[PDB]
């Protein structure tokens, strides 16, 4: 059978008003080519008439009463003709539409409501495969998605093929010769979109190559920031950004041509298979057979079924779509195994149920979804025993429990049974013997006396009354309003652990059970309702057959039996006080368990005028090319005219000059204001993505600060605004230009063709254009009014499906499910009631957007009626006005196209203008006097506190004052890795100190140009940023204020210890690394890290951490570097592991951000506070 024979499934009527429909589309279809063969019947008649009038003719106004009471006799009979087809469209719209809506929403519905009951009749299986919310959530959707899958997309397929093949076999029996043309020109139009796409495909893909190495170049530059910041590489780093985006500009340049050339192409294609149609047309009458006038409109009606079935390619990719996401999960509906539990069948286990025997389990975890990670089990459990479990573990104990139930049923070992086995039994009595007590309750709610009958359906107020008694919920049942049937939300929304708990154990008791089964019951309970809770599950048990588990060896010792499983198997099995008289494992027990939504406007017109390169002949190139399209048919109507109206005299003539003219002026004249509209957009295009990325990466290259401690931000995530905003920014130039063209070739010309109208034309065009744009505008609102309303219906009949199934422990209580079918049966009736509604809504208002067709027909033949035709009928403009008509049509259609491509650029315009605002905090200063004196300065701190970029991160600097001498070394130890870390991270200026200050010696550091800064501050990065330069450049990422040399590669590879590496390779310096340092460990890293600040003799010189991951030669190898690195230079160094740096003049140890010890690592030793306390316990 099909796909769709189990889509369209079942039923009688709903399945037969689909043949209607069906045949609704082919007559409603078949009716669009009787439309177009009337004004052709007509355009025979006139073409007689007019040409009569001019040859032969009686008198000049005798053939004006002779031949006009015969065409006005045959346009009255005509006005039957045209209103019949019209009165036909109206309603075979309204049929089809019903078909969509009322056929369909009559299996739907059923669809819907045993998919619900589905989930319920997968028993098993729904639990393993896939996993809930999300496939409840799929699936609620996927069978919305069905309603296409057999609905409209299937009428508007027969009705193009209606179109179409109807159109042909007029086009075939009034002329075949076009008519096989038409079929000819369609596989060279196909061949030359196969060569556009290709155009399209194999220049972009290298103008992305090009971009994805400027994004690289962004992306570790940025991560990198503060670090290409101190060593100077953004005067690198900029020019390897903007041009890697140049090679896009050589690129996108070249597509502006090409894919505008093959457009173009295309479109010289349709005027010249057009021209020459007409021509051949004309020349089969005034020499030949098989045409006259009708036969032309009757070949334009074939064109129209090609345009019809382009317009269904959509609707039949909708199709496609339909297919796609419903066909494979509709096996998880039906198809699946759907009886597993065995959920409404069994006979009763009448030897009362109660004596089970697990034997050699090595089962399964629940859902399958894991592997069967337990692995030796056998347990009793008999009539008159409560049997107490010991040695807990977990998911490997749960299965157990789990097992206990048509939940899990073991194949990998046993249960035994002392009489029929429950595997076999009546799954609703299995449910309501046992009390199956999860420390959380899953549980849907809506009073507390209808959640305690979700254990059992069948229940009196009496039992209801005891079981809020003696399972101790009382408390709250006095407290609140209407007391057991007190209003409470979904889930329980208004309830603690243990008060949903003791309405658990109320519904546990509500069913009479005989047994009483635990999951670890005592486990996550409050405190005070623990206790309640165990004298509810004590109160529970009149002396009774019961499985308990549990963290407390309370209810263990409330029992009868216990069972020890260390590991796995049984291993002990005796009384409580019996294996603590013997002392064994229970006894070892014992012993220890007792985007921006703010879119800009106005600054945008400055900025671009700011960015464009003012190509202001693209407007006027835009202009011209609309204009152009309407004079194709001012010159098609010229042919039309002499050809009905011209009279016999140089007929062949008169079309050859105006076919030569059609020809040469469309072909040359529109290829030529395409591809110039289409390449001066492009170029200023081209200039505007790299010239607003060359400046917001420069901007964002010139902040770290209000930017990197955004937690709104992410460096990938701004690399995605750099790729999207600079191309979404792009396409709102073009659309702009493509706004101006639309305009030209609808009233921009459509008024001045207006000036030639006998008013008649003028009235017929403005009936028409402002209506038909009316019509979709509306028929926009009237499918989106329903849409929201349906979706809303949906999605409260939805959280009553989900509420069924993540609540599972309702699966372990069964009677509650064709209560929940209940639900739905009235819940889905909603949007089904909603659903037959609207198939008249939308049945009135397609049959309107038909009845537009008609009067539009009616209207062109009733205005030239009679009124002209005692003048002699217009030969001209009639055209004109449909030709308008459908220059209003494409307007329609493109200024509501570009509509989001105004909303999505306004949005990156608030991007754009965040980022080109910039932070003033990394910028070119002058206050303070750049001295040379003072390079490795006399660091002064004072007052400081400090809270880190991650903004909630608490002021864990807290009014430190410090200070550092010309080349002296500060070592820093605090106690939380805080108090050492951030004096160095605000020094690098990566944040402002919120309090106090930081001073070179009597001038500040926040007021210091940050790159003189940068200049004196060397700092060893955990990463070096690495792309695959030489070794030379990976020292030396550039230099603040030096020139990198000889000398300074030398000293930072020989003082850093590198030189291990370099003095060794091939190339020496000139050698390579790849990007990210594909032969780099840890030691190599930090060694070069080192050089990095090296190479350019940093007089302040910070080491961040003082080991990353390091060990052995890593670590000590890099200690050897670290201790030659600082010295003679003014060095922060934050200390680590201390068994790696404790070698410094002074150290200070900053507490909570302030000084607790200071002095050398000796008078630090000798000190007996937290120094001490710190090497103590290092060593
Ligand atoms: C916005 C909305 C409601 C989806 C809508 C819009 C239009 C436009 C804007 C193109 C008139 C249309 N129009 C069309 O699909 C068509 C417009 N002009 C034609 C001219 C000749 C042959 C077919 C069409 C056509 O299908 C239909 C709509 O349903």
């Amino acid at each position: 059978v099909s796909v769709l024979t189990m889509f369209r499934y079942a039923g009688w009527l709903d399945r037969l008003y689909m043949l209607v429909g069906t045949l609704a589309a082919i007559i409603h279809g078949v009716a669009l080519p009787l439309m177009m063969l009337i004004f052709g019947d007509m355009t025979d008649s006139f073409a007689s008439v007019g040409n009569v009038s001019k040859n032969s003719t009686n008198m000049s106004e005798a053939d004006k009463r002779a031949m006009f009471a015969k065409l006005e006799e045959e346009m009255t009979t005509y006005a039957y003709y045209y209103t019949g087809i019209g009165a036909g469209v109206l309603i075979v719209a309204y049929i089809q539409v019903s078909f969509w809506c009322l056929a369909a929403g009559r299996q739907i519905h059923k669809i819907r409501q045993k998919f619900f009951h589905a989930i319920m009749n997968q028993e098993i299986g729904w639990f393993d495969v896939h996993d809930v919310g999300e496939l409840n959530t799929r699936l609620t959707d996927d069978v919305s998605k069905i309603n296409e899958g057999i609905g409209d997309k299937i009428g508007m397929f027969f009705q193009a093929m209606a179109t179409f093949f109807g159109g042909f076999i007029i086009g075939f029996t009034r002329g075949w010769k076009l008519t096989l043309v038409i079929l000819a020109i369609s596989p060279v139009l196909g061949l030359s979109a196969g060569i556009w796409a290709k155009i399209l495909s194999s220049f972009t893909d290298k103008e992305l190559h090009a971009y994805a190495k400027a994004g690289a170049v962004a992306e570790e530059v940025l991560a990198a920031i503060r670090t290409v910041i101190a060593f100077g590489g953004q005067k690198k780093e900029l020019e390897r950004y903007n041009n890697n985006l140049e090679e896009a500009k050589r690129l996108g340049i070249k597509k502006a041509i090409t894919a505008n050339i093959s457009m173009g192409a295309a479109f010289l294609l349709i005027y010249a298979s057009y021209a020459l149609a007409f021509w051949y047309g004309t020349s089969l009458v005034i020499s030949k057979e098989y045409s006259i006038g009708q036969v032309l409109t009757v070949f334009f009606s074939v064109l129209i079924g090609a345009f019809s079935v382009g317009q269904a390619s959509p609707n039949i990719e909708a199709f496609a779509n339909a297919r796609g996401a419903a066909y494979e999960v509709f096996k998880i509906i039906d198809n699946k195994p759907s009886i597993d539990s065995f959920s409404k069948s069994g006979h009763k286990p009448d030897n009362i149920q109660g004596n089970l025997e697990f034997k050699n389990i090595h089962f399964s975890y629940p859902s399958r979804k894991e592997v069967q990670i337990l692995k030796g089990l056998n347990l009793k459990v008999k009539s008159g025993q409560t049997v107490a479990l010991v040695g807990n573990s977990g998911c490997g104990k749960s299965t157990t429990v789990q097992l206990m139930q048509r939940l899990y049923d073991p194949l990998d070992g046993m249960v035994s049974i002392d009489g029929q086995d429950i595997r076999t039994i009546n799954v609703r009595y299995l449910r309501e013997i046992i009390g199956v007590v999860s420390q959380e309750p899953v549980l849907f709610a809506t009073t507390i006396a209808e959640n305690i009958r979700y254990g059992r359906e069948d229940v009196t107020m009496d039992e209801i009354e005891k079981a809020v008694k003696e399972a101790n919920a009382y408390d709250f049942i006095m407290k609140l309003p209407h007391q057991f049937d007190t209003l409470v939300g979904e889930r329980g929304a208004q309830l603690s652990g243990g008060q949903k708990q003791r309405i658990a154990i109320a519904r546990a008791l509500v069913r009479n059970p005989k047994i009483l089964l635990l999951d670890e019951a005592t486990s996550a309970l409050d405190t005070e309702s623990e206790a309640v809770v165990q004298a509810a599950l004590d109160k529970a048990r009149e002396g009774r057959t019961t499985i308990v588990i549990a963290h407390r060896l309370s209810t263990v010792r409330n029992a009868d039996v216990i069972a020890g499983f260390d590991g796995g198997v049984i291993v002990e099995q005796g009384n409580h006080d019996e294996l603590m008289r013997e002392k064994g494992i229970y006894f070892k027990l014992v012993m220890t368990q007792t985007d921006v939504p703010p879119a800009s406007f106005w600054r945008i017109l400055k900025l671009n005028s700011t960015e464009w390169p003012y190509f202001v002949v693209g407007i006027f190139c835009a202009i011209i090319n609309g204009g152009l399209q309407p004079a194709f048919s001012v010159i098609f109507s010229k042919v039309v005219g002499v050809f009905t109206n011209g009279g016999p005299p140089e007929t062949q003539r008169q079309n050859s000059n105006l076919f030569s003219l059609l020809f040469l002026i469309l072909g040359i004249i529109s290829f030529i204001t395409f591809f110039l509209q289409g390449f001066t957009f492009g170029k200023a295009g081209e200039i505007l993505t790299k010239r607003l990325r060359y400046m917001v990466f420069k901007s964002m290259l010139r902040q770290d600060v209000s930017w990197f401690d955004d937690p709104k931000n992410t460096t990938g995530a701004l690399t995605t605004r750099l790729a999207n905003d600079a191309a979404q920014v792009k396409g709102a130039t073009g659309s702009r230009l493509a706004v101006i063209f639309q305009n030209i070739a609808n009233l921009g010309t459509g008024i001045i063709i207006s000036l030639i109208y006998g008013w008649q034309l003028t009235l017929l065009l403005l009936a028409i254009v402002p209506i038909i744009a009316i019509a979709g505008v509306v028929e926009m609102k009237m499918l989106s009014g329903q849409a929201l309303k349906d979706k809303k219906e949906l999605e409260g009949s939805g959280k009553i499906a989900t509420e069924a199934i993540e609540n599972f422990r309702t699966v372990v209580s069964l009677t509650r499910e064709q209560k929940f079918e209940t639900m739905y049966a009235q819940s889905l009736q909603i949007p089904y009631r909603n659903a037959m509604k609207k198939a008249h809504v939308f049945g009135i208002t397609f049959s309107f957007t038909q009845a537009m067709m008609y009067f539009s027909y009616a209207a062109c033949f009733r205005f030239g009626a009679y009124l002209v035709t005692q003048q002699l009928m217009t030969f001209e403009n009639v055209l004109l006005v449909f030709s308008a008509i459908v220059f209003g049509a494409m307007a329609v259609g493109q200024v509501s196209s570009f509509a989001p491509d105004y909303a999505k650029a306004t949005v990156s315009a608030s991007h754009i203008i965040r980022i080109i605002e910039k932070t003033p905090e990394i910028d070119s200063y002058s206050t303070q006097g750049l001295k040379p004196n003072m390079l490795e300065g006399n660091v002064q701190f004072s007052g400081v506190v400090f809270n880190y970029p991650t903004r909630p991160s608490i002021p864990v600097l807290q009014g430190l004052s410090l200070e550092v001498k010309k080349g002296q070394t500060l070592a820093l130890v605090g106690s939380s890795g805080c108090g050492k870390s951030t004096v160095v991270q605000l020094l690098e200026r990566f944040y402002d100190p919120m309090a106090g200050s930081v001073f070179l010696d009597g001038k500040e550091i926040k007021q210091l140009n940050v790159q003189w800064l940068r200049a004196q501050l060397g700092i060893v990065s955990q990463e070096p940023i690495l792309f695959d330069c030489s070794i030379a450049e990976n020292i030396a990422y550039g230099d603040n204020s030096r020139v990198v040399s000889y000398e300074e590669i030398v000293r930072a590879a020989k003082e850093a210890n590198i030189h291990q590496f370099i003095d060794s390779l091939p190339d020496k310096y000139n050698t390579r690394v790849g990007d990210k340092g594909t032969q780099l460990s840890g030691g190599q890293k930090q060694r070069i890290a080192i050089a990095r600040a090296l190479v350019r003799q940093p007089h302040i010189l910070l080491l961040d951490e003082a080991t990353s991951a390091l060990d052995t030669e890593s670590e000590k190898v890099v200690q050897e570097a670290l201790d030659k690195a600082r010295e003679g230079r003014t060095c922060i160094v934050i200390a680590h592991r201390l068994s790696t740096i404790q070698n410094a003049d002074l150290i200070v140890v900053i507490q909570n951000g302030k000084v607790k010890e200071h002095g050398t690592h000796q008078q630090l030793l000798a000190q007996k506070g937290i120094y001490f306390s710190m090497v103590s316990v290092q060593a």
